């Protein structure tokens, strides 16, 4: 189900979503609302706002509906009879699963689990997902150095009372332009935004540079070749450095392309080695997929163009896929229970849904789909960068996952305000980049509808 | 609707239920795992295994679930063919809300707005409700401290690298026995138990005791006096005490009742100058109902019964509440956006369900029911204690939020695994503990109907 195109009504926000936002705004602080939606007159990649206006939404609520608005698929699960009880008889999955719960993981996550990962926790989100991979890590690398032996009683007392050395000085080492969060332990290891991080306590982790490649990239190759390994050579020290300050280094967290940072990206190259910098010094090497996973570069989880047989040890997801979790390696298991723990893990009726939306990732061949209009769309995008260098630059991306640069945050700004109110939803991310996050229901007829409009945008910009 | 009664088939967990969990082993480590339910055939009070035991629950998934199982009102919400984009289209709440996000709020949490928080911002689950509300607290902290002056330069540099003074040394100050979350920032907050500790770094943050009372309470009025005097006492001096460590005492969190830590009780008296304490060292006094908010102590709230018109800065609730997320006062108003934030923010599907159970338990008199119901099992509570004083003791509560305690850990659990598979389901909490958490819908008489099993069981034990 998809509606022809767009249809604009009014200027975005229009004023029934201005009255809302005034509303809301004695509640809480609501500076951040866009405008205000009627989720149930939306369809397929078209997001409808109250005031009547129909925008082809490429932003796909910050890259978390896998499928469009209203599907189809979705509203016969709801309206089964059978699903009622999913709906409004939340478990506290840790200890009362009900007894669909692993068939339905089966016919869910652990149908797309990635390569050595048997392991599998679920998770309400993307925070807590991270939170308590760094947790199976750190736990994971006191485990290697207390082997199979029991707790200390100087361990067991000091951990009560936030101490080492039951509470270790251990350290996960972050990139510059990374984001994983903003609870207080993943927020140590997100580096995109000051107005994110400041005035919250963090700590003392190690933070690496992350490549920024010079484009275009047939022009560029031995600089980003260079920037690339010199990137790898920081990792490197910096883990030593720590290893050193008795902050030893259990864990890496890297996106396979950091978002919220501003659409930053590597070679495939860069991460293998990455991975194997993490091996060869012990680190637990975690991937995080919570945004770029979900089939939307072409590949369900976007590591896999890595080609590895043993791409990590642990992989963080959440959003696209409704669920939060990680899938990890057997030898992360937890030890013991009540470790890895909280109230309600995860949600089975996420997990209902989530199964039928890679039913029809895979029926309808979304992954594919994915690759072939996010190339007619980087496509386009490119012809512009050619006709209008003033505003674009840096075109780059992955699938649909793309994005460019523009001279500056205020132009950034003015091109999303102009595309909304044209009937096109952007996303920015960075100081002044623009970037796409279609869902996959995104047809390449969606790529040129969006490049015939901003097109013209650009002509009279 | 309700079952009549127990009816046990099988030992618990039964065949069914240990096929499953030997399944789900191999995905995770699944030792938590008490037995796999039936909840499409779970209702009101009673809780259905999949071998088919119809077990008295009187845990309530750890104490989330509000008005029973398979609750009427809830189906008719999840019937509703004007529902489903709710339960199908999940926004970013922070940026695009649904028409109806202001109303619904105004229909369920704003109505039961604790005194003299006018702001509200609403999470996923309860780890993320207090992690958010530190984050608050410190961003409140800072402003006192800096007036009218803005960001600094050092600071927005400092912040994104981990470091001061972008990254202040604060401090919440927390209790023992005490559980806020797992998240690394609740995390070190909690208290409760090393298992749940251990091999996680923490923050260097005051760890206060909690007042630990003698019962009968009839009988201890002059120790239990002095004890609250004492922990006060010890609070205040631990502030001033980070306050030259610089590392200044932010906030202090607390729960109206030790839960997980083992169902510590303190009088009101103690929580009302514990407030002024706060109150006279610019301490955010954050009050964390997560688990005993949702009225089953006999008032919506807790904190409630301490009867102050500033009871607090900032509460956070979860569970019973469906949704997650903090109430506070309007001076704690994070200044801009984005820094109190993520994707999705709670899930306007709870808020369909949570609307509706409040207003049930309003038209249904659900407050005084658990005031009334836990009196009558607090008193046969008292009953059992005089008559097996070898297994019972410090018999507690407030509301149906009883407790007592076993003479050690192998009994206590012995005594919950006799129960189970008599048809009752009890909690534990901290070591020798036994914890009651019934739904909204426990009445009098299934109050009785546990007492009469529980008595025979404690007879020939
Ligand atoms: C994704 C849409 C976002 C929103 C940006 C923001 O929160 O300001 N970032 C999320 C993110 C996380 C945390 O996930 P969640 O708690 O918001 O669900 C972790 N990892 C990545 C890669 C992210 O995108
Ligand atoms: C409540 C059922 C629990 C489960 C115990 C556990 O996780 O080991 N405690 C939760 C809780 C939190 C954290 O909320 P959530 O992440 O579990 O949803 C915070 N504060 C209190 C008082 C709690 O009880
Ligand atoms: S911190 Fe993940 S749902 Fe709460």
């Amino acid at each position: 189900f998809d509606y022809d195109g767009p249809l604009m009504k009014t200027e975005v926000p229009g004023p029934r979503s201005r009255e809302l936002m005034k509303q809301l705004n004695i509640i809480q602080n609501a500076e951040a609302v866009h405008f205000f939606c009627n989720y149930e007159e939306s369809r397929g990649n078209y997001l409808v706002d109250v005031d009547g206006n129909r925008m082809l939404d490429l932003y796909s609520q910050i890259s978390s509906i896998p499928i469009g608005y209203s599907h189809p698929a979705l509203v016969k699960l709801v309206q089964q009879p059978q699903n009622v009880s999913t709906f409004i008889n939340r478990p506290a999955l840790g200890i009362l699963p009900p007894e669909n719960f692993v068939e339905k993981l089966r016919e869910s996550l652990l149908s797309v689990a990635p390569k050595g990962m048997s392991q599998l926790i679920t998770m309400a989100c993307g925070s807590c997902s991270n939170e308590n991979a760094f947790k199976t890590i750190f736990m994971w690398y006191r485990s290697k150095e207390r082997g199979q032996s029991a707790f200390s009683k100087e361990e067991l007392e000091t951990c009560m009372i936030n101490q080492a050395p039951g509470c270790p000085d251990y350290s996960i080492l972050s990139f510059m332009g990374a984001f994983h969060g903003r609870t207080m332990g993943c927020l140590a290891t997100t580096h995109s935004k000051a107005i994110h991080k400041i005035d919250i306590p963090s700590f003392d982790w190690p933070i690496a540079p992350f490549p920024r490649l010079k484009y275009p990239l047939e022009e560029f190759v031995k600089e980003n070749q260079q920037e690339e390994a010199r990137c790898l050579e920081e990792v490197e020290d910096l883990i030593v450095k720590y290893r050193k300050k008795k902050k030893t280094v259990a864990g890496i967290i890297v996106e396979p392309i950091q978002s919220e940072g501003g659409d930053n990206h590597a070679s495939d190259d860069f991460f293998r080695k990455l991975r194997d910098i993490s091996r060869k010094h012990g680190c637990a090497f975690l991937v995080d997929e919570v945004q770029t996973g979900g089939g939307s570069t072409g590949k369900f989880w976007a590591h896999e163009h890595w080609g590895l047989d043993d791409p990590a040890d642990v992989m963080t997801f959440s959003k696209k896929m409704m669920t939060g979790g990680f899938f990890h390696k057997e030898e992360f298991r937890p030890n013991a229970p009540y470790r890895i723990f909280n109230t309600w893990l995860g949600d089975p009726s996420k997990n209902l849904l989530l199964a039928e939306v890679i039913n029809i990732i895979k029926r309808e061949d979304l992954l594919s789909n994915a690759a072939h209009a996010g190339k007619v769309l980087l496509t386009g995008l490119l012809d512009l960068q050619a006709r209008y260098p003033q505003f674009i630059s840096r075109v780059r991306g992955r699938g649909t996952f793309c994005s460019f640069d523009t001279p500056d945050e205020s132009i950034r700004n003015k091109l999303i305000s102009i595309a909304r109110n044209k009937g096109v939803m952007l996303g920015g991310c960075g100081d002044k980049s623009i970037r796409f996050r279609p869902t996959l229901v995104f047809r390449d007829h969606h790529a040129h509808l969006f490049l015939n409009i901003f097109s013209d945008i650009l002509a009279d910009f």
